[PDB]
């Protein structure tokens, strides 16, 4: 119950006692194992408390004052809290200090090497869906940085009685938009044709192309979401080149460069945040290998394979994987050439090695999800394929949660 870990690349072991600190379940029994199942599966004040506990021991342990009078007294502080109001406030250290660590915890996220290095934004106080845009726009001007891209958080109300919860609506804050077709297929994005047509439904007028930015639908205070348009000199778009191929420019494939997850739901000390929209910068893979070449995604592996004139005849051909690993170097070479922040999944994943040793040494562990840090390329030839990794779920965290659309009692 002192787990080793080996990486069978570099025979280097790791010792992991930080999993004894794990709380909660993971899917696996001892006869059964999920960890390639994707999403394996109102609070009152009695479970309230040993969260609030368990998080403020580990806060001011963090900042070297473990169980002073500070500490005992903020503990004494949020329990006549949860006393009177059934629920608490965090100061504004400890949401940083919690959402940081919810990235650090962050089991499937390969680039939590920088996950000290994360901007909070307390938008604690707001109270509208237009107050939602609004710090969402300054959100992701802040993290774009004109290209040299900045990590950050925007913490929006906590959840309370559970009627009354902020939520944006789209997976991403900035995605394209996705139109089926009369004739089937699709335009722009499979992936949201849902939600495309939620906003259609609320009122959106559709430019119904390919790389259309999708609107944010916020719901604020429980309240039915309202559309807005992120001005498009926000939204930082980088046309894909490759530095070979000129047919590539006529490809005509563009992404954007702000990767930000606005759906899942932020835990801190047992508080709810369904509402927390967070942003680094992408990995080429997620966009050259995921959006583009997923079968239901943009499946661009049909016209590269051709303008390259490849065996498409054959399976044993490989012209799938040849076509893929160019579109990567074209994806890279443009956000490079524009100087807007990227990652190759080399670089990202020997980040992630490193990482996980100072997870180990300062830390005792490292969750890591292998399932989700391989690189969904090349895997054996990234030093994260040949590293063990233990899973198990840390607080605070990054939680999946339904979507909106299916929970909300409307009007
Ligand atoms: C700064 C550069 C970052 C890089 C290079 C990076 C890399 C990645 C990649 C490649 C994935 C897999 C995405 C997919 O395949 O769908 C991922 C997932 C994830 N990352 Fe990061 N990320 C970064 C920033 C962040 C930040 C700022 C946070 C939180 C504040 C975060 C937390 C997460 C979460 C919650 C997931 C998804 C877990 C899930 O979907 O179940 N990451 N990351
Ligand atoms: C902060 C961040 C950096 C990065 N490189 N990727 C992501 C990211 C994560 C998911 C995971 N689930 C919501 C499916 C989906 C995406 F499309 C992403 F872009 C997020
Ligand atoms: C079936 C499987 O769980 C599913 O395809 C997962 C596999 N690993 C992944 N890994 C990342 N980074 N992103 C993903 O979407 C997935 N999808
Ligand atoms: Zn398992």
């Amino acid at each position: 119950r002192f787990l080793k870990v080996k990486n069978w690349e570099t025979d280097v072991v790791l010792t992991d006692t930080l999993h004894l600190k794990s709380t909660l379940e993971t899917g696996c029994t001892e006869h059964i194992c999920m960890g390639s199942i994707m999403l394996p599966s109102v609070a009152t004040k009695d479970q309230l408390f040993p969260l609030a506990k368990e998080f403020l021991d580990q806060y001011y342990s963090s900042i070297k004052r473990f169980g002073s009078k500070a500490h005992m007294d903020r503990l004494e502080e949020v329990n006549k809290e949860i006393e009177s109001t059934s629920t608490y406030q965090l100061k504004d250290t400890e949401l940083i200090y919690g959402a940081k660590h919810a990235w650090r915890n962050a089991s499937r996220c390969v680039g939590r090497i920088q996950w000290s290095k994360l901007q909070v934004f307390d938008a604690r106080d707001c109270t509208t869906a237009h107050g939602m845009f609004n710090y969402i726009c300054n959100h992701v001007k802040y993290a774009t940085n004109k290209g040299n891209l900045r990590s950050a958080i925007t913490i929006f109300p906590q959840r309370t009685d559970g009627k009354h919860d902020f939520r944006v609506w789209n997976s991403q804050l900035i995605r394209y938009a996705g139109y089926k077709q009369p004739d089937g297929s699709t335009l722009g994005d499979p992936a949201n044709v849902q939600f495309t047509e939620i906003c259609i439904q609320q009122g959106w007028k559709a430019p119904r192309g390919r790389f259309d930015v999708l609107p944010l639908l916020l719901q604020a205070n429980g309240n039915d979401p309202e559309l807005f348009q992120i001005p498009p000199e926000l939204v930082l778009e980088v046309p894909i080149r490759h530095p070979k191929f000129d047919w590539f420019k006529d490809l005509g494939l563009k992404w954007y460069g702000l990767p930000a997850v606005s759906n899942m739901l932020l835990e801190i000390g047992g508080l709810e945040f369904s509402a927390c929209p967070f942003s680094g910068w992408y990995m080429g893979t997620e966009i050259g290998v995921r959006d583009y070449c997923d079968n239901s995604r943009y499946n661009i592996l049909e016209e590269v394979a051709k303008k390259m004139d490849l065996d498409m005849r054959k399976t044993s051909s490989l012209w799938k994987d040849q076509a893929l690993v160019e579109i990567n170097i074209a994806v890279l070479y443009s956000f490079q050439s524009d100087k807007v922040t990227i990652v190759d999944h080399h670089s990202a994943t020997e980040s992630f090695i490193k990482h996980m040793e100072n997870e180990y040494r300062c830390r005792g562990g490292c969750p890591a999800d292998w399932v989700w840090i391989v690189p969904p390329m090349s895997g054996s030839i990234t030093p994260v394929f040949h590293q063990e990794m233990l899973n198990y779920r840390l607080t605070p965290s990054f939680e999946y949660q339904p979507d909106p659309w299916n929970t909300h009692v409307w009007k």
